């Protein structure tokens, strides 16, 4: 079936979406279905069903594709990073280009894991995102564990949860990887390079695999406490972000404390 | 097999005849242009780096309705109707005029089937008082290109994808000149209300012509010498004077129809 802004409000409702709630969105646009005022209805429909209080985000990142890193003649070349300007990466799909489109919306000033928010708690979501270890407590994701957020994943695969990386930085597990890059930010209005340090979300801690993240959302949502359902044609959960969070620390620490 | 870089492609954008201050209107393939450091905004930011601030550049946005507003009822209340700020572009040209329309500082015009968007200088002028009814006549920001002297520029597109010659095939004189005739929700009031539009049919060819006979026409008037070629990036280009190539249409479709 065809599916409609109306139609995207109930099967978000029935999912478990209400008035104030935080929710962030990783997409699959595709495995929706035809939609008639284009994928703009879903992201409509969303701020029908939480409302003006309720807030939309989307990973956006930037499309950098590690060129810049170690391509010398390219440096001078490269342009900042502008949380105004610079595209977001099209790896997980178009939706956080959709969010960060539409206007009235923001996103945060940390290269890697920039997010782009629309809705009342936008301005509150994106502000003063840590530059270093942009994945801790200091950053949309922190804010939406604190908040009491909520993730939807919208026909997106289940490793694809962004917000598992905040887990990563917060759990006691040995030997994380600390991954120092070197990327061009906007300092003082200007194109200047920084060194930047985090922990590796580009690769799973050592041991584990790459979609490591899919088991624990399965797992997680063995013990009820997430939801399932279709919105459009996408099938979809819907898990809290305080609880997911918490579930994965104590994954991987009862996974590391085996030394 | 070369990349190219924001610098780069302003000097090949000067090449091809793009100067200071004056307007260009773009159908581009971003894809033949091939790689590029900075992403595609590098194209857009190499052009605004050549004209300068007083300058502009406009793209064919449209709007994304598939036709199946047409007569699919009761579908009728749940069509959007059309922004001319949140109305996303049309994607079967390329992403080019989606490019512009999302880049800060912007604007978008309010005719729903010939809406353009517009980023520069004179965003302001060309994107205002376009008529709704004959979306490509002179209360255009095509009749304004004309009026401005602007150019347009191929940028790897197709070359029967120049907008710019509807705004010919509503100045040519020729009989027999097809009326398209629809309805589509706009904004009335801050509402959506639903209106009749009319404007001469730019989706098919005048009478059993070839539907890429704009092609023709610009490889006529390149002929000429009036404009002028070469690659951009990896893309090869056509930039061509918006007034010159209007009057060269003109006089190609009124002898055309003298003809028949």
């Amino acid at each position: 079936r065809v599916s409609t802004r109306s139609s995207l409000a109930e099967d978000l409702r029935a999912i478990g979406l209400a008035d104030g709630d935080a929710v962030l969105v990783a997409a699959a646009l595709r495995k929706v279905g035809k939609i008639v005022g284009g994928p703009d209805d879903i992201l409509d429909a969303m701020r029908d069903v939480i409302g003006p209080a309720g807030t939309v985000l989307g990973y956006a990142d930037w499309q950098l594709e590690d060129e810049i890193r170690d391509d010398p003649a390219m440096r001078e070349h490269i342009p900042a990073f502008d949380p105004l300007r610079s595209r977001s990466i099209r790896d997980n799909g178009f939706w956080p280009e959709l969010i960060r489109t539409t206007p009235g919306a923001l996103r945060s000033a940390s290269p890697g894991a920039s997010m782009a928010a629309i809705g009342g708690e936008a301005e509150w979501f994106t502000a003063d995102h840590a530059l270093d270890y942009g994945y801790g407590p200091r950053s949309p994701l922190g804010k939406l564990v604190e908040a009491k957020g909520k993730v939807l994943m919208l026909g997106a695969p289940l490793d694809t949860m962004t917000l598992l990386h905040h887990a990563e930085h917060l759990a006691d597990f040995p030997n994380k990887r600390i991954l120092r890059y070197e990327a061009p930010i906007l300092v003082d209005g200007e194109k200047v390079w920084r060194w930047f340090e985090e922990f590796d979300t580009s690769d799973p801690p050592d041991g584990l695999a790459d979609d490591y993240f899919a088991g624990i959302v399965e797992e997680f949502l063995a013990t009820g406490r997430g939801k399932r359902g279709k919105i459009g044609e996408a099938s979809s959960v819907l898990v809290p972000a305080d609880e997911i969070v918490a579930f994965a620390v104590d994954w991987l620490e009862r996974w590391g404390r085996t030394a």
